[PDB]
């Protein structure tokens, strides 16, 4: 399986630290602050692909620790989980730790390849949780851009 290291800010210019063992904050940071800043392994995973929509996993960079989609009192929520460290990534990886890239206008979207139209999703106000967002437009922000990192 093929990986990429990077970084997401959200359109709104927030960068993504962790907040505890697993959760993810969306804040505004800029100086040497800035290296408290998550970097992901972005996964070329098996899935439904276009043009348009790649199908990738999204794991810490150095950690056995992958973003999941998972029902929790029956809602999609967001959640980091814990993998064996010698299994992964793999290219066949399970639904839940899937999202579709989406390529739009610069910007790009993760989709929940398990749950239909649930995006990450950053929220307006500073230092509150990454989550899952089943509602695009005006309110919540749906779109992030992407900064290679090197290998």
């Amino acid at each position: 399986v093929r990986s990429l290291n990077c970084t997401l800010r959200d359109s709104q210019q927030k960068s993504l630290v962790m907040s505890g063992p697993y959760e993810l904050k969306a804040l505004h940071l800029q100086g040497q602050d800035m290296e408290q800043q998550v970097v992901f392994s972005m996964s070329f995973v098996q899935g439904e692909e276009s043009n348009d929509k790649i199908p990738v996993a999204l794991g810490l960079k150095e950690k056995n620790l992958y973003l999941s989609c998972v029902l929790k009192d029956d809602k999609p929520t967001l959640q980091l989980e814990s993998v064996d460290p010698k299994n992964y990534p793999k290219k066949k990886m399970e639904k839940r730790f899937v999202f579709n890239k989406i390529e739009i206008n610069n910007k790009l979207e993760f989709e929940s390849a398990q749950f239909p139209n649930w995006y990450i999703s950053t929220s307006q106000a500073e230092n509150m949780p990454v989550f899952l967002g089943g509602t695009k437009g005006g309110q919540d922000i749906t779109d992030f851009t992407m900064q290679f990192v090197s290998s």
